[PDB]
């Protein structure tokens, strides 16, 4: 079935904690009739989120919307199909008027939609019984979302609605949404919510005991901000991962189901340390709905005061500011041994004895392992002049020892003080519903810390680690904030020359005590120590202030990751992931986290290793070039990379076609795997620079890497596994390379690209692509000029809101739909290449305009918007289903509004029409020439025109001759032939092209050829009809011929085949009797013997003996009728004439009537009034007549006015296919 929705934008009245601070917004309601009267029964639980829409799989959702609110609105979906009449968003897609009704209803309003769940729009086989999509209203998307305009679209697979056996409880959804009611519609708090409910105020969220319970995540709020959910009973599934925080992001879809097993009430709260989330916060209640052997880990622990080098043996030095600030004492700086407690580890209960420490394990406390089954044992003794506590994170059994009932008037162990001298012994039991899940390493990394005091405890100094294995090497991330330790008195009077010298809030003071570590160490310090081929386990943590997301990275290496190869790991406060890298790779190292305000503030390490069959070849210099982003103004010089060719860096290996698409991104260099990449880098531009793609693999006996001005470097390593995807991955995957000089300095200047690494007999001949299937790379960032090493020099054009506009939103550089080089094919795959770079701000959303798509870790999961955290160079493939123009966005305003977006251009690849050189319809005054020399005009160049003279030549040895389509156009190929004179053969046969959109800026053209440009091949005689054809497409409005080597004269008769942007142009199958003689039907039909010239004969070209529509009568009423039996898109109409017996009849101007129900029609109106459309001066030539309201209909008339001798009509319909309403 299709199943129709009814709807309404609605603005309501909305104050959060109720079903007292009022506030205006609108909303989302459906309604039950297309009275649009009553409302709909809508549950308490939901808020403000719009319906649900469950939608199966060959399925039609319709809707109808009305904008009942005092604004426009739209229906933007996410994660299905529809006809571009469906979309809703206004940018050029060239589209028509009929076709952006659809981007934004007006007040009063209404519209309906139809949407189309596709097979392709499913779910894979390892997806949810449900996928998870929203949509949202998108006229302004900041003030849309703000106001509260999303709902619930649910892709459910294929036969699953039968109310799966008992239904009874089953999913609820969460819109865990940040509406700013400030910058909304109506313009206050940025109020977080869940589903429009703050502080705990959310009624109805209810689970059953045993059974499970499935979450229908939906991120939302147009500006970064990360969010962090956890049921603080619970733990969560995605795929089959086991989570503890849906990490949830700006705008993201997640599918988590969570198993409840013990009665009670939890907090679904919102942890992010960052101070706010004033809410974000829920209860969920779960009543009861009606109808090889475990061993036991011992741990005598304590919690006793010391003193803590922060750096220790560093030389540390510096004294000129900065470094100096954080490791030096002085007039108002306790320096960097502060005192510190930290848990401790003893042998037993004599507490007299400590056990070994380590290095590589700085002021984190003990390490508790613990296999699911087992059961530890924790014994604890506080030893301090505080009462702390220790409790576990993941597991969930955590009682005391000996009895289950809680001491005091404590209701949770979490927060039972252990007083300064007590021991309290604890029982940890680990269930598997605290452990690993087949599709998660081994070993799950968990932190344990104290609970009396969340915050300040640990910026004490306790912390460790703890794992859940199923049936060492751990790096902490550590932000320790002093000046919220408690021991801060205890310090300043013991490290000040005078502890009188309070100041206290002096930014620079506290400023100089979050001091910034990994694990406990800062600058370099955390020196550890591994072998060559020692396969090392990475337990890594980040916990501490921080508030922030960390992007961590070791150097010149590569871990496994969730199933899959990677090289940067995204590590959410709180979280801790396990990673498996073969160290096999040499030298030293550093053990990072790009967010440059860190690693240029300590926290570094160093990694130290050592020990205890074609050779693909690129040539890559780093050009300062400049740049503009978005022109069709302020000019910056910014540096690339750019592939060249000879040793001597000469000719720059100019790019086209298919390289258009990275302006600034350097050039794609591919590999097969176990092969060899060289890259010899040369420096041009100012500054040194260098090239470094963390797989550089290079051999044992620092490692600069500097690359002076004018000088070269040779990078050359074997390409291996630990870089290649993985069966279940795609034929390539993507890595990235930069400078590594200043990481992140020497990017916002330009320097980044994509370097792919394909499997093992997939790249293909000499082309060195694949071929197979159009990849391509969308490089998202922000970049900030202010910060590039030419803003000095960029003074060739006092930091208040000057910035704005020195800060551009770059897919790829070109910011605002400015990105060229998008051109596909229609139903043909395409890998496109995600990637971000830079600050905390980049988690984009990237939307794929009604376009799903999937990607693939170990398995295969479906998606419609993927998030790219900064380092993570993903990799998706999607095959688009309909022909047009759409978008990659960033459905987060702000980041959006500001500039952020690309079209891309999808061919119909039956589409390949004459533009019409030979029928005409290209007329005289288009075809201009380089000095026609004489006689032999350019206004002759046509295909198969005869008559002793026909064509254009010239003896001129270098010349040209261009066309202008009038409009841009998809020219798709041309032809060639020639000419001939007395006894002398007239032809071109190496030829080739150039095009251009306005007539002044024209390129060249260099499709799969491996030169400079395509060296195309024209004749060999005066007839050799020579169809060459550019698979990589043209888009263009003026081509332009140029030949290169000619016999006897260059001359030329040509023909253009393309079609129209929004592939509209082959015929709707007149001629070719794809429209039966029945659909087909006139006023008259003149008959009697050898006759009958029956409306059925109206068809284009057809020959034979009464071969026209002809009426008995001849007045100037009278219609022919074409039943399409269809709702087709009509964009012209062919129209000819017959001659039969000496009597030439045709007819010289006619008129469009269109119905649409069959007995209600309208004349196409021009300009107010009726259209007399021109056409036919004689009987046989066709006379094209295109319409600019390109009209709609399944029913169509043509009545002829004014015609010559007798009316006999033959036509054929230029049009194409649609869905208009239902
Ligand atoms: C939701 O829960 C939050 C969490 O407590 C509530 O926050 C409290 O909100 C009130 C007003 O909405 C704040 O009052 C104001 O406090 C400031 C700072 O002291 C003071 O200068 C003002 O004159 C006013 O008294 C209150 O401080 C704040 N609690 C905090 C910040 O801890 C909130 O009220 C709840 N409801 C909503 C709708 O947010
Ligand atoms: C080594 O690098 C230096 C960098 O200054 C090169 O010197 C410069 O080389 C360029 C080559 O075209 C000369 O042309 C001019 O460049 C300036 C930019 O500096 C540009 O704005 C102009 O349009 C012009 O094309 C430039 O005069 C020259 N500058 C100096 C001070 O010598 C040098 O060529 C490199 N080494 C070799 C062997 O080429
Ligand atoms: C120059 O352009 C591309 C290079 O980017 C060449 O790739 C060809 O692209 C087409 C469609 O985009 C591919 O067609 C498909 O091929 C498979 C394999 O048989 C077939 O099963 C599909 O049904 C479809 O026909 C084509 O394979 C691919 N490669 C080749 C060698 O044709 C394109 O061919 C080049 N064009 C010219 C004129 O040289
Ligand atoms: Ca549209
Ligand atoms: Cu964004
Ligand atoms: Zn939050």
């Amino acid at each position: 079935a299709t199943r129709r929705y009814y709807l309404g934008a609605v603005e309501l009245s909305w104050d959060y904690m109720q079903s007292s601070v009022v506030y205006k917004k609108t909303l989302f309601v459906e309604f039950t009739d297309h009275l649009f009267n009553i409302a709909k029964p809508r549950p308490p639980w939901m808020g403000l989120l719009g319906p649900t829409i469950q939608a199966e799989v060959y399925d039609t959702v319709v809707i109808t919307l009305k904008n009942m609110a005092s604004h426009p609105v739209s229906l933007h979906a996410v994660g299905v199909s529809y006809w571009k009449a469906s979309e809703g968003a206004e940018y050029d897609d060239q589209t028509s008027q009929r076709e952006k009704e659809d981007d934004k209803v007006f007040p009063g309003g209404s519209h309906t939609y139809v949407w189309q769940v596709l097979k392709e729009n499913g779910p894979m086989a390892s997806d949810p019984l449900c996928l998870t999509y929203s949509y949202l209203s998108h006229v302004d998307l900041v003030k849309d979302l703000n106001s509260g305009l999303i709902g619930a679209l649910l892709v459910c697979r294929e036969g699953s609605l039968a109310k799966e056996k008992t239904q009874t409880l089953h999913k609820f959804i969460l819109l865990f949404a940040v509406f700013d009611e400030g910058k909304s519609w109506h313009s206050w708090p940025k109020m977080h919510t869940v589903n429009g409910y703050v502080n705990r105020s959310l009624p109805g969220l209810i689970g059953c005991h045993r059974k499970s319970v499935y979450w229908h995540v939906i991120g939302m709020g147009t500006t970064p901000e990360v969010h962090s959910i956890f049921l603080e009973g619970h733990t969560f599934l995605v795929r089959n991962h086991r989570q503890a925080s849906l990490e949830i992001s700006p705008i993201t879809f997640l599918t988590a189901q969570t198993l409840l097993m013990d009665l009670g009430q939890f907090l679904l709260f919102c942890h992010i340390s960052s101070h706010q989330h004033d809410g974000m916060e829920a209860y969920v209640k779960v009543d009861s709905c009606p109808e090889k052997h475990p061993k036991t880990w011992v741990h005598y622990i304590a919690a006793e005061e010391e003193d803590w080098d922060y750096a220790p043996l560093v030389l540390a030095p510096d004294d000129r500011s900065y470094k100096s600030q954080y490791l030096n004492n002085g007039p108002q700086r306790i320096g960097r041994k502060y005192k510190k407690v930290r848990f401790m580890a003893y042998t037993d209960e004599t507490f007299k004895t400590r056990e070994a420490i380590q290095h590589e394990s700085g002021i984190l406390g003990p390490l508790l392992y613990g296999e699911v089954g087992d059961t530890l044992l924790i014994i604890f003794k506080n030893q301090a002049s505080r009462p702390y506590n220790i409790y576990p994170h993941g597991i969930t059994d955590v009682r005391p020892l000996y009895s289950r009932r809680l001491p005091k008037g404590v209701k949770h162990l979490k927060d039972f003080p252990i007083l300064p001298g007590e021991i309290f012994k604890y029982k940890w039991t680990v269930t598997v519903e605290d452990g690993p899940t087949k599709s998660d390493p081994r070993c799950l990394t968990r932190y344990y810390s104290s609970f009396v005091n969340m915050e300040r405890d640990l910026a004490s100094g306790l912390i460790g680690p703890l794992l859940i294995c199923y049936k060492r090497n751990v790096i902490l991330f550590s932000v320790f904030d002093e000046n919220r330790s408690w021991y801060l008195t205890e310090n300043i009077q013991r490290f000040l020359p005078n502890p009188a010298g309070v100041q206290l809030e002096d930014p620079e003071f506290q400023a100089s005590n979050i001091m910034h570590s990994i694990n406990g160490y800062v600058f370099d310090s955390l020196q550890l120590s591994v072998c060559l081929h020692e396969v090392a386990y990475w337990y890594i943590l980040s916990i501490g202030a921080q508030t922030d997301f960390l992007s961590v990275f070791f150097s010149g290496y590569t871990f496994k990751h969730k199933m899959v190869y990677e090289d940067t790991l995204t590590l959410f406060p709180f979280s801790g992931e396990t990673v498996f890298m073969s160290m096999e790779n040499p030298g030293l190292w550093i053990l990072g986290c790009h967010n440059s305000d860190f690693r240029n503030r300590g926290m570094t390490a160093l990694l130290k290793v050592s020990s205890c069959k074609k050779t693909r070849h690129y040539f890559i210099a780093a050009v300062e070039r400049l740049w503009d982003y978005g022109m069709s103004v302020p000019q910056f010089k910014k540096v690339v990379f750019q592939e060249f060719t000879d040793g001597s860096f000469t000719q720059p290996l100019y790019r086209g076609e298919l390289n258009e698409h990275l302006g600034l991104l350097g050039p794609y260099i591919r590999a097969e795997v176990e092969d060899n990449i060289m890259v010899t880098f040369r420096n041009q531009a100012s500054r040194p620079y260098s090239f470094y793609s963390s797989l550089i693999s290079y051999e044992e006996d620092p490692r600069k890497n500097f690359v002076k001005p004018n000088e070269t470097k040779t990078y050359f390593w074997k390409v291996q596994h630990h870089m290649a995807p993985t069966k279940d991955e795609f034929d390539c995957k993507a890595w990235a390379y930069f400078s590594d000089v200043d990481l992140e300095k020497d990017v916002h200047s330009g320097l980044i690209g994509p370097l792919l690494v394909c499997h093992t007999n997939t790249l293909n001949p000499a082309h060195g692509r694949q071929v197979t299937v159009q990849e391509f790379a969308l490089f998202f960032t922000i970049f900030d000029e202010t910060k590039s090493w030419y803003f000095t020099e960029n003074m060739e054009r006092e930091d208040p809101t000057f910035k704005e506009n020195y800060r551009f939103h770059a897919i790829n550089g070109y910011i605002m739909d400015t990105l060229p080089g998008l051109v596909m094919a229609q139903d043909q795959r395409i890998r496109w290449y995600l990637l971000s770079m830079g600050s905390n701000e980049n988690i984009h959303s990237i939307h794929f305009s009604g376009h799903v798509f999937t990607v693939r870790k170990k398995e295969e999961y479906k998606m419609a918007l993927y998030n790219l955290y900064p380092g993570v160079f993903e990799t998706v493939e999607m095959l688009p289903s309909k022909a047009g123009i759409w978008r990659v966005e960033c459905l987060i305003g702000e980041h959006l509004h500001a500039g952020m977006s690309t079209l891309f251009l999808v061919y119909s690849n039956k589409c390949q029409t004459p533009l019409g050189m030979a029928s005409g319809h290209i007329r005289d005054f288009q075809i201009t020439a380089s000095g026609q020399y004489g006689q032999w005009a350019p206004k002759l160049a046509r295909l198969h025109y005869s008559g002793s003279i026909n064509a254009w030549s010239t003896k001129e040895p270098f010349s040209w001759i261009k066309v202008d389509l009038l409009a841009p156009m998809i020219i798709h190929g041309i032809k060639t032939q020639g000419a001939r004179q007395k006894f002398s053969s007239l032809y071109i046969s190496q030829f080739i092209i150039m095009y251009s959109l306005d007539g002044k800026k024209w390129q060249t053209y260099r499709g799969n050829s491996t030169g400079t440009l395509m060296v195309f091949f024209g004749n060999v005689d005066s007839s050799g009809i020579k169809h060459n054809i550019f698979n990589p497409p043209i888009i263009a409005r003026y081509i332009r011929l140029h030949p290169t080597h000619y016999s006897i004269r260059s001359t030329l008769r040509m023909e253009l085949m393309g079609c129209d942007l929004n592939s509209c142009s082959m015929p709707l199958g007149m001629e070719s009797k794809a429209i039966s003689d029945a659909q087909i039907t006139a006023s008259s039909y003149f008959t009697n013997m050898f006759a009958t010239w029956s409306p059925s004969k109206a068809r284009l070209h057809l020959q034979g003996r009464s071969n026209a529509w002809r009426p008995q009568v001849n007045n100037p009423k009278e219609w022919l009728q074409v039943d399409f039996q269809k709702t087709m898109k009509v964009t012209g109409v062919t129209t000819q004439g017959v001659k039969s017996l000496l009597t030439s009849m045709y007819v010289k101007e006619f008129l469009i009537s269109s119905s649409q129900d069959g007995h209600q029609w309208t004349l196409f109106f021009q300009n107010g009034k009726v259209k007399v459309f021109q056409g036919n001066q004689d009987s046989f030539t066709p006379v094209v007549n295109s319409l600019d309201p390109p009209l709609l209909t399944r029913y169509l008339r043509i009545h002829p006015q004014s015609w010559v001798h007798q009316i006999a009509l033959r036509m054929e319909v230029l049009g194409c296919e649609a869905q208009d309403l239902y």
